[PDB]
This record gives C-alpha cells, sequence and structure tokens, in this order.
C-alpha cells in the first residue's frame, strides 16, 4: 500500500475542478488550484500545472503526478519545521504516511499545533497518542478518516485500509 491509495481513499480523487470544503478551487487528491473565486482562473492554473489545455479535466495519471508533487512539497515544509521534523524524523514509514495524511488534511500549521500528541508520537506512546488524538476537534470533524489515521499511528500498519 502507498500514500497514493491512502490518500486516494481518505481525501478522494477528483478528475474535474471542484470546490473544496471551505470553497477554493481544487482538483484530483485535494490539489488547490486557486484561492480566487474565478473558474477561469482555476482553469488557467490547472493548465499551467498540467502543461496542456485541460478545460477543467485531467486524467488519473495526471492527478497522480500533481499528487506526487504535492507530497514532496508537504514533506519539505515538514522537514523545514521545528515541531514536525523531529517527530517525523523519528516515525516509521507507515507512520510517516499518517503524518503526511494529516499535513494534507490540515496543512503544516494545523498539525504542528497538536503539542501533546506530537510529543507522544515522538515518544512512541502510540496508545496515549491515539487516545489523545482521539479527542481533537479534528477527529470530531472527520471521524472516519481520523479513526483510520489514528489507527495507523497506533498499529503502524495499513490494516485500517485493508477492508473498506
Amino acid at each position: 500500500m502507498n500514500l497514493f491509495e491512502m490518500l486516494r481513499i481518505d481525501e478522494g480523487l477528483r478528475l474535474k475542478i471542484y470546490k473544496d470544503t471551505e470553497g477554493y478551487y481544487t482538483i484530483g487528491i485535494g490539489h488547490l488550484l486557486t484561492k480566487s473565486p474565478s473558474l477561469n482562473a482555476a482553469k488557467s492554473e490547472l493548465d499551467k500545472a498540467i502543461g496542456r489545455n485541460c478545460n477543467g479535466v485531467i486524467t488519473k495519471d495526471e492527478a497522480e503526478k500533481l499528487f506526487n508533487q504535492d507530497v514532496d512539497a508537504a514533506v519539505r515544509g515538514i522537514l523545514r519545521n521545528a515541531k514536525l521534523k523531529p517527530v517525523y524524523d523519528s516515525l516509521d514509514a507507515v507512520r510517516r504516511c499518517a503524518l503526511i495524511n494529516m499535513v494534507f488534511q490540515m496543512g503544516e500549521t494545523g498539525v504542528a499545533g497538536f503539542t501533546n500528541s506530537l510529543r507522544m508520537l515522538q515518544q512512541k506512546r502510540w496508545d496515549e497518542a491515539a487516545v489523545n488524538l482521539a479527542k481533537s476537534r479534528w477527529y470530531n470533524q472527520t471521524p472516519n478518516r481520523a479513526k483510520r489515521v489514528i489507527t495507523t499511528f497506533r498499529t503502524g500498519t495499513w490494516d485500517a485500509y485493508k477492508n473498506l
């Protein structure tokens, strides 16, 4: 299993422009196009991003490539962060995915503000962390996704994704 699928399942893959939760213009696995409230702008940004006139629609291979870009970017902010870096540094691969899943879900800042839980993860206090994370607004917002992610922190496996 990979990040791709994990995210593919938690965030979802869109092949045509759409309005994220909050309202901006996004595509594929939650790729923000623009903040601007103009479709035309979105289009144009997609086109730049993709390298072809897309007309608001991409192929999956396309969404994948965007995605793998969005990842390494996420990772960089991660590794250029005071709080996240050490934690991440110290996580195992499957466990890193979960952090990344998180970063994607709420951005580098949001994640970096879970002082305690981050601490635990860093400490390798899986259950503690999990229970901790189980009480964030986050968890309450997106329970399913949250439970999956949290379970992964705890278990350190993809098990939570195996039979969906």
